[PDB]
């Protein structure tokens, strides 16, 4: 019996499927098969992912041996697999305030002030900062990928959202679905992603944080991005947003990838920007 311990086929990740209760498709379908559930014995709510009817099967496979190698506060946390037989499950912890783009878009703002915006931008650097050290790679960084949890608790996830979400977010590039504006210009030139990549994209979703989550480039065709950035234009400095918050997004987005921070430099970037100063005073004075 594979699901005993004194089995050779035991998986620890490998959960009874009668344990889970499934409930209905979470957030109106933008996440594909992923559906809420609740976990019996621990009376507690989960997301789950599934496969929809009938070669995808090895990437969802992939993803679950992937997410077995990553444990760090600031990512979504694997809390089970059901991946014996069809239909296969990836369970995870649900994150009570959903994702981050529409969190910082429909937030009370008395709430969600300088100081939350920065811890939220911190947590993030954090989870790159482990993914960094891993040697993985992120590739599709971004606040619609990053989920908010009680007390301003948010973990950066990946939901294969290319092919899913609606709109010009992700446009067709390359025989495949780009998110142009987070997509760091060696990649969208030269089919290049690295960490270095993911640093680019961090410096645009520290610019969806820094504006409780505008669109990037707003007003600028996709068709210009590249154009633009390769003549050395870069979004212009959010408004009340701190001159030393700006220059770690100007570094972040350096045309060489090798000269970008890495995410634990960012990380320490975080820690030290404000032990002293207050960023709420930063903002105000710019403000
Ligand atoms: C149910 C599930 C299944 C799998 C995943 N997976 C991931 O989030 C993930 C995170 C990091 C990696 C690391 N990886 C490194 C390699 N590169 C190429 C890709 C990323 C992989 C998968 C998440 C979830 N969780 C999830 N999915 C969709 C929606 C929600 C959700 C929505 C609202 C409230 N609470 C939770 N939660
Ligand atoms: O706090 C703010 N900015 C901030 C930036 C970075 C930062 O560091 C972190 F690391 F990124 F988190 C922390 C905070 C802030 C305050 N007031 C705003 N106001 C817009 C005009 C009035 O309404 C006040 C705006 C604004 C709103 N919409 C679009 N752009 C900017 C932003
Ligand atoms: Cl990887």
């Amino acid at each position: 019996g594979a699901m005993d311990p004194s089995s050779p086929n035991y998986d620890k990740w490998e959960m009874e499927r009668t344990d889970i209760t499934m409930k209905h498709k979470l957030g109106g379908g933008q996440y594909g098969e992923v559906y809420e559930g609740v976990w019996k014995k621990y009376s507690l709510t989960v997301a789950v992912k599934t496969l929809k009817e009938d070669m995808e099967v090895e990437e969802f496979l992939k993803e679950a041996a992937v997410m077995k190698e990553i444990k760090h506060p600031n990512l979504v946390q694997l809390l089970g697999v059901c991946t014996r037989e069809p239909p296969f499950y990836i369970i995870t912890e649900f994150m009570t305030y959903g994702n981050l783009l529409d969190y910082l878009r429909e937030c009370n703002r008395q709430e969600v002030s300088a100081v939350v915006l920065l811890y939220m931008a911190t947590q993030i650097s954090s989870a790159m900062e482990y993914l960094e050290k891993k040697n993985f790679i992120h590739r599709d960084l971004a606040a619609r990928n990053c989920l908010v949890g009680e007390n301003h608790l948010v973990k950066v996830a990946d939901f294969g959202l290319s092919r899913l979400m609606t709109g010009d977010t992700y446009t067709a590039h390359a025989g495949a679905k780009f998110p142009i504006k987070w997509t760091a210009p060696e990649s969208l030139a030269y089919n290049k992603f690295s960490i270095k990549s993911d640093v680019w994209a961090f410096g645009v979703l520290l610019w969806e944080i820094a504006t409780y989550g505008m669109s990037p480039y707003p007003g600028i065709d996709l068709s210009q991005v590249y154009e633009l950035l390769e003549k050395d234009y870069r979004m212009e400095r959010p408004e009340g947003c701190p001159e030393k918050v700006y220059e770690l997004m100007r570094a972040c987005w350096q045309w060489n990838p090798s000269d970008r921070p890495s995410f634990a430099e960012i990380h320490q970037a975080f820690e030290t920007m404000f032990q002293e100063s207050s960023i709420s005073d930063e903002v105000e004075k710019e403000l």
